[PDB]
């Protein structure tokens, strides 16, 4: 009870945005808490529901972007583990022999099969790169760590077949998640690590620890609260961990001997607070860290339209990064 | 009325800042909006009351830091412009031969004299390079451009004295906006820059304009709020002007030449959209930026407490900072 009560407050669609993200973040009704906050599944039967009705439509608008844009998404299984070849139009020449490795966002859940390649094909043709996006096992039906061992497999079998400097990994949410995970296990085992990482509006710490949490409730249209749905999620996959167990929380975990790492939120992220605290513990930790966060944008904000400035900035920097970074 | 409202938010201390900063935000009180709400100052009497008001205490604090950390801080004139020479027992060997020219925040009317001395100390000693704090004259008594006037006095000054290169400039709130606009003026007239600019919490658009002025109402236990006394304080600034006006706001001029930058504010900054808003337009512009936001830092907060590890970070950031971009 030390905290803070603060009053309602009035926001105001950014002027200081992008005319395109003004106007999506202006076409966008004030974000409604109740929803989140009564879709909370217990049964295994609820959560088949809830995610199936939260993914709806994530197919149908890869799709269409990934026609849009001249990208390929191919459906592939390395051992065992489900995966989609997406391929831009164009491929950076240095980037010729580099390859992105994705593991898409969501809250642990979310974003199955197809549905998980929207970011993916926004990080292809905008960072002008291959990438490889993972569909790791989740929960309910493949309880952690499933998603964690797939991801290891699939990394495992890559550096088979080439140097881990090439490869950069990442994404988003919950498997930005895992990619942290996954990066300190391979610190332990003394495995080659990717040549650079993207962390975008990180799930870094799942516990309700972060001002973003309390500042961002009702603003970040997306996530909206912590509360309900989003908590449930992070328990299912927490499986009866602490929630500040790095395995649950990678941010809890040691950050040293990262590799570069790009990372990405906006003002109205609910995540905002993941992210920032991840880089600068990366900072302290002596990794090579750059940190964009931009005016007006809430969790995956700068993954949702193609023609916002801030996503072609975005990108654009992405690709400097991985061109500066994979060798 | 395309607004959001937004419901009350509860916000606790953050667990995710270091100890000091939490026990610092913890022993906060919730922020009062009214007191700012209601200092308004009309007349020239009204400002100079309160003005000394709000600078009540800032020597004694200034003069306290600098005796424990054993900074020496000098008055003296250059060119008819006060300054204060502000050296720290530790310089870096190879920010021997460099100096930092330190413009002090508040917001264009506050920290006149030695009050304005307090960042500057923070940064020698933590950054371990000469300051060269600037002491420009302010509203009501010397009305705008005085202090863009006294800025570009010391700095041509110190032009004729050695290479621009060896020169980092800056500081945060108003004197970060004064260092922004000499810097276009520069630009412009074809005069060398300055090495490396630091900008905390630059006061970059002082119209309303950014999510945070908005989000983080109540919620910067320093600025508190934009309405009353910051808007009184910009207007008298502004003196006619229009707030986006970029000699004004700067942030609105042209930020492409710009020397590297470097970048502070925090989850609570009510200036963080003035800061992470100038970060992107200056990496939109082709120039090396650096931000770090730090979980649970306000306004100015990143140089209030000398033990905290954030301005222990922030600071030593800083310093790598000059180390790469002085020469
Ligand atoms: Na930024
Ligand atoms: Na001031
Ligand atoms: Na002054
Ligand atoms: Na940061």
């Amino acid at each position: 009870e030390n905290s803070w009560q603060i009053g309602p407050r009035t926001l105001p669609a950014p002027s200081g945005a992008s005319d395109v993200l003004y106007n999506i973040i202006s076409k966008t009704p004030t974000p409604v808490p109740t929803i989140n906050l009564n879709l909370v599944p217990r049964t295994e039967s609820e959560w088949r529901a809830a995610i199936t009705q939260l993914d709806e439509g994530k197919v149908d608008m890869a799709r269409e972007i990934s026609k849009q844009l001249s990208v390929s998404v191919e459906h592939g299984v390395i051992e065992g583990v489900s995966v989609y070849y997406v391929t831009p139009v164009e491929v950076a020449p240095d980037l010729e022999d580099k390859l992105f490795v994705h593991t898409h966002g969501g809250a642990f859940v979310l974003n199955g099969g197809e549905a998980g390649t929207i970011e993916a094909i926004v990080i292809a043709t905008l960072a002008k790169v291959r990438v490889l996006s993972i569909d790791y096992r989740m929960p309910p039906s493949h309880p952690a760590p499933a998603a964690r061992d797939d991801v290891f497999t699939v990394y495992q079998h890559l550096l088979k077949q080439g140097s881990a400097q090439k490869i950069a990994l990442g994404g988003s949410s919950g498997g930005a998640n895992l990619t942290m995970g996954l990066v300190q296990h391979l610190i332990e085992q003394e495995v080659d690590l990717p040549g650079a990482l993207f962390l975008g509006t990180p799930g870094a710490d799942m516990s309700k620890t972060g001002d973003s949490y309390y500042i961002n409730d009702g603003i970040d249209r997306n996530l909206v609260t912590y509360d309900g749905f989003l908590e449930a999620a992070v328990r299912l996959y927490a499986n009866g961990r602490d929630l500040k167990d790095p395995l649950v929380s990678p941010l809890y975990g040691d950050l040293h001997g990262f590799p570069p790492t790009f990372l990405i939120t906006g003002t109205r992220d609910l995540l905002l607070s993941a992210t920032v605290r991840t880089h600068i513990k990366l900072r302290q930790s002596g990794v090579v860290a750059d940190l964009f966060v931009y005016e007006g944008i809430a969790h995956g904000d700068y993954a949702v339209d193609l023609t916002a400035p801030e996503t072609q900035h975005a990108f654009a920097e992405l690709n400097a990064f991985l061109l500066q970074h994979l060798r």
